[PDB]
């Protein structure tokens, strides 16, 4: 009672999936097979034995004959089940099948060739008395035919809703069919299946008109087909078990099967299509999928999946069996209802549309219906995308700022809610962020919307719209703003809130990371968002608080009106003359700060004047004297990156390697949202209450939304000078108990520093304790402490605890603080492959070289800067690298869990420098060394400052579908150990991608570091240690670290053409990178032509119509202001 040993599956997809579940239940051994795409897909998975095909289309790999009985010979298949499509009816393969000596689950080649034309299929039908055609419905009846003239009808299913011929639900029993009729569709398909000796499965399709009570042969397709599990609820059949045993001359025994029907059953078929614009197919990565586990779904897919447009749009088949047609209509739209899955367009909302319709409920089905069905999204839809438009929450992606995920959100986030308040939205509902031009959008439903930040003119079908009330949209209506002349930023509401899945507790985009907001990116041209409507919706996003309401005036903000701001600040944490010059701290807050064209949300660059230090080098944590032992930073710090500053914003880096002068307030934060390239900027001081009393006023004008509310910078306001950002200083008492300082850092957050500026083990075991000693108290008002080298940063709600108290409660639990030399902790041990010096890696650099400086003493390359300076062979930092055992000190350096470790070995600890100014861009998985610690940087196209030696793979798994045992994201924690092993470009390639699906299986041991053990090895090496050590640094590094401090130099300050050319104009302000196209080149409407650097962005400008590149007017280094003349074609 094995029908066979062994059998291949001849498909793909779900179909594949489903024939293997009943396999693996049979205890038959299964068999993939695979395209290239499809090298990780479930059905691979699932399988005992597999065969890449190779290639990538349908007539390459699944098509190819050949390949597929190759394949079955292989891996010693006794049988073949092809499916349906692909080889499915195919007779030649049935007959090679037959001629190779294997089994072919089907009917014969014959009886598949007597089916595939028109006319002989209306003959057998005839001579099987089947009445022939001489408001349609489609009524097909399964049969089973066991080869030897036996046949039987398992039951009928109505496939009417179709649309252009497509089946998307199906349903058993046909609705309104008489027995009489039923009886006779039966009889007839098994008179048809009888006269052919039928083998296997196949279906006898009819039309039926229901009014005439009649039917009519249409074809029989010579297979199983998609819609089979709707009969096998009803029957209880597995009927892949039924086709298996068949086909191996064990059949069940036919004149004494009694086919019990049970109730009533519908499948509904979910489509990677967008039902908005014609059903076209919709690829990606499938960020989260859910199904009702209490419904049967046949699919292939889950989190994690990528689902390509090569062959066949299908997702899932989602199959609910009811008592009747009514309880299974109802369990269909729970099913429907309960269905989330998100990465790709999916069909789920026109689906739950005809699920739900009066039409299906009454049963007025036909052939025709689906053509003529009004689908309406409630919804809206892109015509055109605008500069940046992302959807944003508020607060944002809080609670993880430890690990280096940033909030995100609004960088303006006044305005932000403002505008949802003006139509009456609860707070945390999400919004748009239109950055410097915005979108146009149509509207297919109704609602309320309101825009607030920057002037823009915006458009209702084409009549000026006012900014901050609210404004009722129709259904056809196309809203659309423009471009921003004052200010950077504004923000489109709608009332409801738009409908996208969170990640991490939020809605917010996160692009770098392709995290949250629409599908983690930018809007594009042809998206569409859907909305919450509370009768037109099943939706978990709050539904709105408020009655709409024109923002009162005295509430809104106070943009600049001609290109120049005060922002006002908290001085601290390293504004003090143990890091700067006394007189650069006043230049500091005396000069004016341009910002500069290199800015976004990862933080808004500024040119002013240079700075002069307090220290001559960094020591080990890097020698520019910005360089610091890494450390968390605040929102809103002016971070110093080499000689050069910069405003830390909502996307931006957390755990990092330079000193911050001051923190712009929290409340001050939007201002920076809307600085554009060329505005001037004054840093103004502020104390911690001032900063306390703006930031409240923010809260009760959103709360209560009353004329008078908003505070507002003012003279009255700020302080007279700088103040100290040092808010105490504890005295070293022992080895393990060193000097503390605590720093005021934001309007937020108090830093924590421990020790002299230096590393030391011990120090990271205390931080530890710390965070500890909170824990205990159990402290009220604490919101997150944050680990660094050396320090550890504490954020507070003022509202609960204020500076002063958390400073003494921290100065107290400090004493509280009891661990010997002896510590240890758990710790992860990772072995991780990297490539040395890998194309991608030095690419990163090249860009860094014509982008921004192409001269530095860590350039051209900056493996051979760290061995210079440390006079060894390049071939001994490659060493190092393979050898070291990485300590990891804390998460987010830079961006989602990237570590900041060091070497455990000191005689591995080399010296450095971070880059003056750091890059804009840097590439998924490179491995940096700055100064002496190691960082891999977790994310795409992230700044970065960090010598860069090589690539690994990311430590950051967004969606947790590696093959490791950790629970979150994030890969790694504080105390575990990364090691690399030598692995060549290609090789990390292979790996990469494996990775990215879950098929690299990191090697991660869990283990346990122990101070004793480790002091005890530093003992017995105590030596060579202390040998290398004393020889470390000289002349030699001192010249370097005079060299490395030399500020970047200042950027570039910034005829007749025939008679119709086109003009060229760049729409940004950036610095000209290289050129696409050479003079005299043909180019084509969209081709490239050339690139600028904007916004960290590689911009290129290109050709609107066809022609040949007349003139290019810039060289690389050029400043191009937007609306510059860049090129002509003639
Ligand atoms: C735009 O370039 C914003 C950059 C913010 C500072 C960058 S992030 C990585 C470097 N490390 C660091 O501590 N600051 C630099
Ligand atoms: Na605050």
């Amino acid at each position: 009672k094995k029908p066979f040993e062994t059998v291949l599956i001849a498909n793909r997809g779900e179909i594949a999936v489903r024939i293997m579940k009943t396999l693996k239940r049979m205890g038959i051994k299964s068999v993939a097979v695979y395209s290239d795409p499809d090298k990780y897909s479930q059905h691979v998975t699932d399988a005992d034995f597999s065969v890449a095909l190779h290639g990538r289309t349908a007539a390459e790999t699944y098509l190819d004959i050949d390949k597929i009985i190759n394949a079955a010979k292989k891996t010693g298949a006794q049988a073949i089940i092809p499916g349906y499509g692909f080889l499915s009816e195919n007779a030649d393969f049935s007959d090679r099948c037959s001629q190779e000596n294997i089994v072919f689950v089907g009917p014969s080649g014959d009886a598949i060739r007597k089916l595939g034309l028109k006319h002989s299929a209306r003959e057998i039908a005839e001579r099987a008395k089947v009445p022939l055609v001489p408001n349609a419905r489609h009524v097909e009846i399964q049969m089973m035919g066991d080869g030897f003239g036996k046949a039987i009808a398992i039951g009928e299913r109505d496939c009417s809703l179709q649309r252009r011929n497509q089946k998307v639900i199906e349903e058993t029993p046909a609705p309104n069919l008489p027995e009489a009729t039923r009886a006779k569709m039966r009889a007839a398909s098994e008179r048809l299946g009888s006269l052919l000796k039928y083998k296997c499965a196949g279906t006898v399709e009819f039309i039926y008109d229901e009014q005439r009570d009649e039917f009519y042969f249409l074809e029989v397709n010579a297979r199983l087909q998609v819609e089979h599990p709707i009969t096998e609820m009803v029957t209880g059949l597995d009927l892949v078990e039924w086709m298996l045993r068949i086909a191996a001359n064990d059949s069940p025994d036919f004149d004494n099967t009694k086919i019990e029907v049970s109730g009533a059953s519908i499948e509904a078929r979910l489509y990677a299509e967008n039902p908005v614009k014609d059903f076209r197919p919709s690829p990606g990565q499938l960020t989260s999928v859910s199904f009702p586990s209490w419904a049967r779904v046949d699919t292939w897919v889950k989190k994690g999946t990528n689902v390509s447009a090569e062959y066949d749009p299908t997702l899932a088949k989602i199959i609910v069996h009811g008592k009747d047609r009514n309880d299974a209509i109802m369990k269909l739209n729970q099913a429907l209802n309960e269905t989330a899955v998100y990465g790709c367009i999916t069909n789920i909302d026109y689906l739950r549309s005809i699920a739900s319709s009066k039409m299906f409920k009454e049963a007025k089905v036909a052939t025709k219906v689906l053509d003529s069905f009004d689908y309406k999204p409630c919804a809206f839809e892109v015509l055109a995308p605008g500069a940046n438009t992302s959807v944003q929450d508020y607060p944002g992606r809080t609670g993880y700022w430890r690990i280096g995920v940033p909030p995100s959100g609004p960088m303006d986030s006044y305005s932000f809610r403002l505008a949802n308040r003006v139509v009456g939205n609860n707070s945390k509902s999400p919004a748009l962020e239109i950055t410097l031009n915005g979108p146009k959008l149509l509207f297919h439903t109704e609602t309320v919307i309101a825009v607030s930040g920057g002037t823009v003119s915006c458009t209702l079908n084409d009549a000026q719209i006012a900014q901050n009330e609210p404004i009722e949209v129709k259904r056809g209506d196309i809203l659309s703003v423009g471009k921003v002349t004052v200010g950077c930023r504004a923000y489109l509401s709608i009332r409801g809130g738009i409908d996208v899945p969170e990640y991490l507790g939020s809605r917010s985009t996160f692009a770098m990371g392709n995290m949250g907001g629409y599908n983690g990116r930018i809007l594009k041209l042809g998206d569409v968002l859907f909305l919450n409507q509370p009768e037109l919706s099943v939706s978990s996003l709050p539904a709105p608080d408020f009655e709409p309401q024109a923002a009162p005036k005295s509430l809104l903000p106070t943009l600049s009106t001609n290109k120049d701001w005060k922002i006002g600040v908290t001085c601290g944490p390293h504004g003090s003359i143990d890091l700067f010059k006394e007189e650069y701290i006043e230049q500091f807050f005396n000069d004016k700060w341009k910002v500069h064209y290199n800015s976004n949300r990862f933080g808004v660059r500024l040119i002013g004047p240079k700075p002069k230090w307090a220290r001559s080098d960094g020591g080990e944590a890097g020698l520019h004297p910005s360089n610091a032992h890494d450390y968390v930073y605040s929102l809103g710090a002016i971070n110093f990156t080499g000689d050069e500053p910069v405003i830390i914003t909502c996307d931006g880096p957390s755990l990092g390697g330079f000193v911050c002068q001051a923190v712009v307030a929290e409340a001050e934060l939007w201002k920076v949202g809307q600085l554009t390239p060329g505005d001037t900027i004054q840093f103004v001081p502020l104390s911690y209450g001032v900063a306390r009393q703006l930031k409240e006023s923010q809260d009760k004008s959103i709360d209560n939304f009353e004329e008078g509310s908003l505070l507002e910078l003012s003279d009255d306001k700020i302080l007279p000078k700088y103040e100290n950002p040092i808010l105490a200083v504890l005295p070293k008492k022992s080895d393990l108990s060193p000097k503390v300082t605590y720093r005021q850092a934001g309007d937020r957050y108090i830093l924590v520093e421990y020790g002299e500026l230096e590393f030391d083990l011990n120090i990271c075991y205390r931080i530890n304790r710390l965070i500890h000693q909170v824990e205990r108290h159990q402290t009220v008002g604490i919101v997150e402490m944050s680990q660094g080298v050396r320090s550890v940063l504490i954020e507070f709600d003022g509202s609960k605890i204020n500076q002063k108290a958390l400073l003494k409660c921290l100065i107290a639990y400090e004493s509280e603080i009891q661990f010997d030399k002896n510590w240890n902790v758990k710790s992860k041990i990772f072995k991780l492959p990297m490539a040395f010096e890998d194309s991608k890696t030095l690419d990163c650099v090249t860009r860094y070289r014509e982008t921004i400086r192409s001269e530095a003493p860590w350039l051209p390359n900056n493996v051979d800067f760290i061995a210079d300076v440390n006079d060894i062979d390049r071939n001994d930092v490659k060493n190092m690298l393979y050898s070291a055992k990485f300590m990891v000190l804390g998460l987010g350096d830079v961006f989602l869990g990237s570590p900041c470790a060091v070497p455990l070995d000191p005689r591995h600890r080399y010296l450095g420098t971070k880059y003056n100014p750091s890059r804009t861009y840097t590439a998924r998985g490179v491995v940096g060394i700055g100064g002496m610690y190691m960082c891999i940087y977790n994310a795409e196209g992230s700044p970065g400052g960090y010598q860069l030696v090589g690539r690994t793979i990311t430590a950051w798994d967004k969606l947790v579908i590696g093959d490791h045992p950790i629970d979150h994201p994030w890969l790694l924690t504080p105390f575990d150990q990364v090691e690399f092993y030598p692995v060549t470009e290609e090789e990390l390639e292979v790996i990469i991608e494996d990775n990215d699906n879950g098929k690299f299986k990191i090697d991660v041991e869990e283990s346990i570091f122990d101070h004793k053990e480790y002091l005890a090895w530093i003992n017995e090496n105590i030596d060579s240690i202390v040998a290398f050590q004393e020889a470390q640094g000289g002349e030699k590094a001192d010249e370097f670290a005079r060299l490395i401090q030399v500020a970047n130099a200042e950027l570039k300050k910034s005829e007749e053409y025939p008679d119709d050319a086109e003009l060229l104009y760049s729409e940004y302000t950036g610095r000209f990178w290289k050129p696409v196209a050479a003079v005299g080149d043909h180019v084509e409407a969209g081709d490239g032509v050339i690139i600028i650097e904007a916004m960290k962005t590689e911009m290129v400008v290109g050709a609107t119509k066809s022609g040949k590149v007349y003139k290019i007017l810039h060289k690389n280094g050029d400043m191009v202001e937007a609306g510059d003349l860049v090129a002509v074609i003639v």
